[PDB]
């Protein structure tokens, strides 16, 4: 905290010198590791961009189904966090044919709160499928019923509430919430960081609240740099709130381990610093 005040300015120094230095010290970090399972042919259309492809180590995996060996695919990688091994999922913005096996994913992996970071799309470009309901009438993704109960819409980001089931066990049916941040451009940052900030404490807060529940899906377009700087940024606030000390460089180098280019770029390393400063001086301003 106070420690951390001088480190980014050591950082900074010399027109961040150092800090992009550290970030440079990134690059390599987990990418000896194989993607074998991603580049099989019957995978080809699964995958959103050819070169974010999820590590055989460490992606997340679907239940068989019967004549066909990669049915139990998905562009999707376990994430650990401050308190489990599988704290988060990230994927990528799911595609028409794959919006069915991301909804399985949710159900099978016990998933109560999804974060998007990335809007359908952006620039005449598109992003992500609008892979959830758009209005309150249920309709089935595969063999699981959806239906969105509740949808705000603020200016900078929306939070809906799903209804999820089986359409075996009607009664066994479970609440997701949506956590959907609208105002951050693709490969870049959002204008403030106090905008983020607000918003990563709105999810945390209610992740809190399902102890129960199995990892936090977080996404964007490819599941690379705006979840990657929304899990570090996750992470970084909980330990500055622990009292713990902030640690940027680990919290990056422990996503890269596990999922390829998470924080796409030196500027959302900066961010993550000045949200921190940014924390501590509203702060040490009462002391
Ligand atoms: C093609 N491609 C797309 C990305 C990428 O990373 N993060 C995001 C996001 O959605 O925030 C995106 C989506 O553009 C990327 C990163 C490294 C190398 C290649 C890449």
């Amino acid at each position: 905290p106070n420690q951390f005040e001088g480190h980014f300015m050591k950082l900074q120094a010399d027109s961040n010198y150092l800090l992009s230095k550290e970030y440079e010290e990134l690059k390599d970090v987990g990418r000896n590791q194989s993607c074998d399972i991603a580049l099989l042919p019957e995978n080809r259309g699964k995958n959103r961009y050819n070169n974010i492809l999820p590590y055989d180590a460490t992606r997340v995996k679907l239940s068989n189904v019967d004549d066909d060996p990669c049915s139990d695919y998905i562009n999707a990688s376990y994430i650990p966090g401050n308190n489990f091994r599988r704290e988060y999922i990230v994927t990528q913005g799911p595609l028409p044919g794959t919006k069915d096996d991301f909804w399985k994913m949710v159900w099978e992996q016990n998933v109560h709160n999804i974060v998007m970071v990335t809007q359908c799309v952006e620039k005449g470009r598109v992003k992500c499928d609008h892979y959830w309901p758009a209005d309150q009438d249920s309709l089935y993704y595969g063999d699981l019923i959806l239906q969105m109960l509740s949808e705000s819409v603020l200016p900078e980001w929306t939070i809906r509430e799903f209804k999820i089931c089986g359409e075996e066990q009607l009664d066994a049916h479970r609440l997701i919430r949506h956590f959907h941040y609208t105002v951050w451009p693709d490969h870049g940052v959002p204008e403030t960081t106090q905008s983020l900030i607000q918003f990563v404490r709105t999810v945390r807060d209610y992740i809190n609240r399902s102890p129960g529940a199995g990892p936090t899906v977080v996404h964007c377009s490819a599941g690379v740099g705006r979840t990657g700087t929304f899990i570090a940024l996750d992470r970084i606030l909980q330990q500055l709130d622990s009292k713990d000390s902030v640690d940027i460089y680990g919290a990056v180098h422990d996503l890269r381990l596990h999922r390829v280019h998470m924080v796409q770029t030196e500027c959302q390393y900066v961010y993550l610093h000045q949200c921190v400063r940014d924390v501590l001086r509203a702060r040490k301003l009462r002391s």
